[PDB]
């Protein structure tokens, strides 16, 4: 068993063992797109002797994080141990190699997708965002006299071919993801693959059509058996007129009985409705896993609630370091001390509070986050809090 | 078509409204138990020329909020219109004599549980707190190191029959109802009816059995049909070692497959497993619905984010009062004024913010709240919410 | 094996047969009532050497045909040979016996609800009405501007217990049953029965409600296990106002998803909709079987359609004996000839045929009746035609 | 918005909003030969100032009437608002100049196949033919001693492939389309498509299979997902022996569990076996709906009921005429009058009764067809009926 940056003679091996072990897979020819996210370094494999038994590699992503703020991230995938090699620590060896390079390559935080949700914890991953399925029976709905865009005139909404508007959907984007926590830098190679997977698959996946506004997109294709069900797969709005105005279009597929989307938990829609009963959350899940590489680096790099006064404190992260924390007019300074810890956790922990989707105050519960001070446990709150919903931007 | 208070000869036709309305009917003989918690006064009966068409009654409740404040609650219930009758304004006629009633009996809020989403809205009700059913496959259930009561010894938990211990559920409860915004009050005649569900049912529910510590209890039963299933009617939990303690003798439950509760969003049971995910959110929806009666009252009871520096506005409930509202040191002040008003929103809309279930900025992104000031909002997000996550007592 | 009539000692043997051969038993402590609908020599039995190991026997039923005409009817049910002694010629001696006695006894028709559709046909006995379920979801329903009672005062049906108005069900039905083809005449045994079975039985059928009219009443309760669903046991209307106003009201059943009714193919209310297609037919199957036991008699004892010209034929049934067949004035004329059959059939087609359920034309096609003329075929359809559409009355 | 005949340039707009209001859609390739339909001026389309954001067209079809009359029909098809433009009365605007043009042009009749039930009554089209699901357990299906064909001798049908067979395929079309009121003339291009739909589609629909006979032919498939289900798409038989010999030979499939057709309330088929239970209807729906563009010309064109006697009556469709309308010996004048209306009734009624598949009782009992003379609704009842059952030639 040799642990070793994997050679392009490797490739068709680990390309093996990712389709036994993932079966979602693309194949090795949309590979190409995704493996120049990978650098040079951004991959190990294990050998046999000889075959590939284990791989993992990380993707340079860039992260919006709390104040609008870009971060350089460490984007974990494609990790697989061949069914031959399992429970002999190949697992560990890759995750330990990986993060030495991340770290030392000076990425703040590392992020991932959990294929379960009982692996990632005890590498320092906390689930950091969470993944929302509404699904509105459309023929009930009612726009609230309150809602937006209930005015005669034109709608502002053009049913369109994906294809034809790609430079329209990318700058939307491109807007959406600057200013909404859990956003991805998009490159150019993923807009090739979205719109690839736009067009009609034989005896697969239906084609798909795209709602566009000046300030929104939506892209939704009928699901491949339930031919009353719209799968919304996509939906970026950087205005409530947006929002209100896709849904308006969207409540107006007369062919359809539901409207699925998977979006976030403060999602507007239900509000939008006479009866907010009538968008039902029928899945909920974590999306995003962050490790955060550098305690100090991440804590400064991130903005704060303007809404709390000026507080300092300790925090212990377990083998991840000791800082007095200081935090004021929604900036922190993180600095090395010995003094005492007021506030102790893991690192997943730390990564879970990260982007405001999880409240200090029920990790505290459940004893994931120890302090004697419940007056400081409302101050780690409200600070951590996002004033902008944190989302997750996609699947890696 | 007549609307006046029910006369004790009225009573038995009200029951055959209630049977063809409400499939779930205890019938009239526990009926009894209800009824003491109708003042005098608390119902209205629609007749024709003569049959009972129409009815709607309040109950005596007490509600904590945000602050541990209780407060005087009209609890309306068995509200129904005959099927011959849709269609004629008899609930509106009998809503707007019952909220003439409360509000002149100075009642400063009412509540109730919604049948349907679509319906109360109109009447200046709003979804206040949020169902959340966990169902656990406790079979991958694996206790976190972090979390509490792993060390040897006793179990401080004791498996026993619930008629036995009622002293003991009722002092757990008074405290947990005391201490938690949504906590309602309940009577001894609720205890009776709580505790003669208990036992097993002929070709019906199964025996309830009782899960009781110091500081908690849990009923729960084996499901009629899915035989692998324990749902927990309820687990009321005062500290964090009870919650977790409860939890650990419910997943030693070695029979069952699956244990499910409806809880609440903040629930920290998630966070004592090693995996996350093993707790699956299955069902969401609105529990309790609050119509504000009293809008300076409302505001002026309840407590506020020490959090947040003292601010000032207006704000103006559609055909409710426009109010100079001052909030500092968790406490407001909200006095009327003809100034310019700074926030609008409907009556249903403050409902909804009045417990910290949902925030300013995703009511305010549907529209449902205006103001031109985002400041303004971040305000009102901060100081409404709720350092104790709000939960739902108990349905009536 | 012995076959006679049985004696009270025999009928204890006769309830354990009926007990092991039909799953829809009620006992025997309602089989007292229906025991007074067994003339004596009503019942045969079969012994072995002794218990119960076949059996049958006829009620004396009064059935409405085309015309308003009443019949006596003998009404096959109690139809069961043992497990251990199929395949022994036991059902066609006792089927031989009992049409002896009926035959005898001066019955022109005998009638059965089949078990299996493939046992009675070789018996003479074919399906002489159909039933038909409509589902309507109710969500979607709107009435017709043409249809009755849509205007403003006070709805004519009034929700009741149906115990409490027995004498009223009486009469709208016995209205019903001496107007309608198809119709029975309900003894006071069976409004006993009924009455019973309209309570709550505990973990069984939940209560029956009833909405009454002047000229019309709908029996219904909620299903068991899918409580959005309610399922009219009973609707009878003597106008087609009282028609229109018992589904106006079902469709008021504001807490149901689904309205369902075992009814008859020409049954108005898809018309009574602006959408037919919300009435959907969810189930069809043949009700009432017809035995003609004397041709002459039967065939002239009913009602001819008045819009069709004199004509004569001669009609052969086959084992059932030739006749000159001489229709005009809506009266037929039956009478002995040995001149050449121009129409000839098997017993049970006459049965299809005799209350208008089906066409001649179309049991032509399959050849089940053979003539030479489509002439005298047309002829036939047009007589034989139902004005009023033929319902089944209730199952014995 | 502008509402106009479209240019060559509009066809892929209108394609575009076809895909994304049609799930079943063959696409662009195959509509070719289903625009050779569409008559010069047979279509409109709405543009926004730009895009296709409503359409509509008819195209020129030949329907058979009862007494084998053959009328030119304008049959409706492609109708679709866009999501984004829903509620602002295009559909009124396009149906209202699609039935200018079609009236003008000198259609008597336009027909349409509905996508929902609640739309196309307000447009004056009564649904006219009814569809009728029969599933066929085939493993308990014996054919009755007086069906045909159960003699000794070679089968006269043929399992074919279908596209070696088209010229017999068509001959025995033309022959049923002449003789069946709702019978289509099926075009060339028509059977182009159909024989291309014969082929077993990659991950799709399996091979179409064919029995011939020299009277009828029947196409079937096996259902993609249930192997043991042969699904009848076609049964086209011009004699009573040939649609005996093609079930004979369905029956005989000994792979198959289950045969189903879509056929008519009529078919013949239950009656061909010892148990008429086991054809069971598990699906009924409307079929062809008809409008009545000229009252006079369509009374006049059709057949009517030898079998009842000369008669004279006033009809008035609402906003559609009033007429002296007198039929006898199977003919029917229909002209202008001022005289007091005996027969009152919408124009879709007109379209239902047209046909013979719903009787004036009928709809006279839901109100949609008011008299004061009962002998009047018999006649019409009598004289309205098809000799020949009402079939459904094929969707468009
Ligand atoms: N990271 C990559 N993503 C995708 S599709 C986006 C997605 O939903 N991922 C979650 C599921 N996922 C799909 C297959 C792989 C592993 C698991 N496709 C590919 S292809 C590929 C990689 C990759 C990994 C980086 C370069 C090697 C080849
Ligand atoms: N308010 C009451 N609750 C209950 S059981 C607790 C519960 O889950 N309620 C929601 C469902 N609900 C059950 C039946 C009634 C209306 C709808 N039982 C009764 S019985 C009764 C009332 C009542 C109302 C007040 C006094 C009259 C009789
Ligand atoms: N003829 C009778 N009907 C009924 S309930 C009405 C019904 O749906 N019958 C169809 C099903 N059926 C139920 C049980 C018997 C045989 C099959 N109950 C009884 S009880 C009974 C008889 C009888 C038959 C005549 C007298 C002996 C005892
Ligand atoms: N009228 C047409 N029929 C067909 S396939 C036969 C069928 O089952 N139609 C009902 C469903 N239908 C399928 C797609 C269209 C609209 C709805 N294919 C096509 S393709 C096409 C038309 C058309 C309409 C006339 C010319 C433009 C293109
Ligand atoms: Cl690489
Ligand atoms: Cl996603
Ligand atoms: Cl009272
Ligand atoms: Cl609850
Ligand atoms: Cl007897
Ligand atoms: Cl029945
Ligand atoms: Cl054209
Ligand atoms: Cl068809």
């Amino acid at each position: 068993v040799t642990l070793c940056s994997p050679t392009e003679d490797d490739w068709p091996g680990m390309f093996l063992l990712a389709a036994a072990s993932f079966t979602d897979f693309i194949g090795p020819e949309s590979a190409t797109a995704w493996r120049t996210l990978v650098p040079t370094d951004g991959a190990v494999v294990v050998r046999d002797g000889s075959e590939v038994v284990g791989m993992a590699l990380y993707m340079d992503l860039r992260l919006t994080v709390p104040g609008e703020v870009v971060l350089p991230t460490a984007g974990l995938s494609f990790v697989a141990v061949a069914p031959t090699h399992r429970r002999r620590g190949l697992l560990r060896a890759m995750c330990a190699e990986l993060h030495r390079r991340i770290a030392d390559s000076g990425y703040p935080v590392a992020a991932l997708h959990a294929s379960e949700g009982g692996i990632y914890g005890r590498f320092g991953y906390g689930p950091a965002t969470t993944l929302h399925e509404l699904t509105v029976d459309r023929r009930f709905a009612r726009f609230h006299a309150d809602a937006p865009g209930g005015g005669l005139g034109g709608s502002s909404v053009r049913l369109v071919r994906p294809t034809e508007h790609r430079g329209e959907f990318e700058a939307i984007y491109e807007r959406w993801r600057q200013q909404v926590p859990g956003g991805l830098l998009r490159p150019q190679v993923l807009w090739d693959e979205l719109l690839a997977e736009a067009k009609a698959a034989p005896g697969g996946d239906r084609e798909s059509f795209a709602l566009l506004h000046p300030d929104g997109y939506a892209l939704y294709r009928v699901d491949r058996t339930d031919l009353k069900l719209a799968r919304v797969s996509e939906l970026r709005a950087v205005t409530a007129d947006a929002h209100c105005a896709l849904w308006r279009a969207l409540i107006g597929l007369d062919s359809m009985e539901r409207i699925s989307i998977i979006t976030h938990p403060q999602d507007p829609l239900p509000h939008l409705l006479t009866d907010t009963r009538l968008a039902r959350t029928t899945w909920r899940q974590d999306g995003l896993w962050l490790r955060i590489m550098n305690v100090p680096a991440a804590l400064e790099a991130r903005g704060y609630a303007h809404e709390v006064g000026e507080f300092s404190t300790v925090l212990e992260v377990s083998d991840g370091g000791r800082f007095a924390l200081k935090i004021g007019d929604g900036r922190a300074r993180c600095t090395p001390t010995d003094a005492a810890a007021e506030i102790e956790m893991d690192r997943d922990v730390l990564g879970s509070l990260y982007l405001g989707a999880h409240r200090a105050s029920t990790l505290a519960a459940a004893n994931r986050l120890r302090t004697k001070d419940s007056q400081l446990l409302r101050r780690l709150d409200a600070a951590f809090a996002s004033d902008v919903p944190v989302q997750t931007a996609f699947e890696f």
